[PDB]
């Protein structure tokens, strides 16, 4: 149910993620998941809702149905704010919403660094995506402070590829190690190459968007769907669990973290009820061999930009 980080401290194998969880509607989903046995929550201050999950905690919290030590609290760092001055005051804008005083991770959301400003994506006169002068190196550097400074127990990465990675586990006088590399991984982006890197390495691989993300912004014609996909449904239909079930322990049987977004009560519920089978290797090879590298998070507006992650072959 849980792995262990290189800090010493244990992640739930099982987190609820909240892209895209509306500010009316993810306080009851945060108070359900936590009722339900969650113990993992994923959160970003780009998402536009910490204030409103931060809400649910702190009720749950009161009414003493968790401590705090048994809750592993997830935020992100947003591109806008990769400066070394500007790290340490978005990471305490993410703890006054969220109304706790430290975090148990914190990631670099994309290796990309935008301009400071309001925008979360400023652009130019000719519409394009003002970047930072900024590089990881002196990011992480900053990263690591704040854990020095008891605002987070441990720091990771998001969307980096294997040589992004490496950078960081080379840099002169690295102090802290990357904790967690949070990527996209499904039956159709497999990720077998990053994520035997990453594990080689001892750093914990965390799968966003599990079940294809249904409820992304475009959804662009002859889309692929992993929860109506026939050959899925066949393996779910075979073990008398749901597509979305066989979807979540998938990973889990990859020894990686996955945090499937639910604002529905009963399909909340449902999610949480995957430690009790087991898919077969029969079954993971097969569902391994659905691989299409299809992403859902592609970042094409970004792809000039001198950090774009997915040029490179994982
Ligand atoms: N680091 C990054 O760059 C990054 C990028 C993307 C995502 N993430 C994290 O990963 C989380 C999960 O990814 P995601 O939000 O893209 O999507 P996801 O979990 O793959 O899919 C969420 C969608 O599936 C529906 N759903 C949930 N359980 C279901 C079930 N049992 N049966 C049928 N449908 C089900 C949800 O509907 P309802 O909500 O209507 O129930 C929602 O529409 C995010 O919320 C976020 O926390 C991180
Ligand atoms: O281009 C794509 O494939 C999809 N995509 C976007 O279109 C995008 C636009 C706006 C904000 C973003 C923040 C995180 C991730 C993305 C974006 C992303 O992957
Ligand atoms: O970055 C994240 O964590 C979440 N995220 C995406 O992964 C994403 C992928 C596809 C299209 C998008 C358009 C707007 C915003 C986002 C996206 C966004 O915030």
């Amino acid at each position: 149910s849980r792995l262990l980080l290189n800090n010493g401290a244990k992640m739930p194998i099982l987190g609820l993620g909240t892209w895209k969880s509306p500010p009316g509607q993810v306080t009851e989903a945060v108070k359900v998941a936590i009722d339900v046995g969650y113990r993992h929550i994923d959160c970003a201050h780009v998402y536009q809702n910490e204030n409103e999950v931060g809400v649910a905690i702190q009720e749950k919290l009161r009414e003493q149905v968790v401590k705090r030590e048994e809750l592993f609290i997830v935020s992100k760092l947003w591109c806008t704010y990769h400066e070394k001055g500007l790290v340490k005051g978005a990471c305490q804008k993410t703890l006054s919403d969220l109304k706790l005083d430290y975090l148990d991770l914190y990631l670099i959301h994309w290796p990309t660094g935008f301009k400071p400003g309001k925008e979360f994506f400023p652009l130019d006169e000719s519409g394009n995506v003002v970047p930072s002068d900024t590089n990881i190196l002196d990011t992480w550097a900053a990263m690591e402070e704040l854990v020095d400074e008891g605002l987070v127990k441990a720091i990771g990465i998001s969307n980096f590829n294997h040589l992004q990675v490496e950078m960081i586990l080379n840099k002169p006088g690295l102090k802290y190690k990357p904790a967690v590399n949070q990527i996209e991984c499904h039956p159709y982006l497999t990720q077998e190459k990053l994520i035997q890197y990453c594990q080689s390495k001892g750093i914990v691989v965390t799968a966003y968007s599990p079940l294809g993300s249904p409820d992304r912004p475009y959804a662009k014609p002859e889309d692929p769907s992993l929860l109506e996909d026939p050959r899925i449904k066949a393996i779910a239909a075979k073990h008398n669990k749901t597509t979305a079930q066989v979807l979540i322990r998938f990973p889990m049987q990859r020894n990686l973290v996955v945090i499937p977004k639910s604002v529905t009560p009963e399909r909340i519920a449902e999610n949480f009820k995957v430690f009790d089978f087991e898919l077969s290797s029969q079954d993971m090879t097969t569902l391994l061999s659905y691989n299409r590298n299809w992403r859902v998070a592609a970042l094409l507006s970004c792809t000039s930009h001198k950090d774009y992650p997915f040029h490179e072959e994982f």
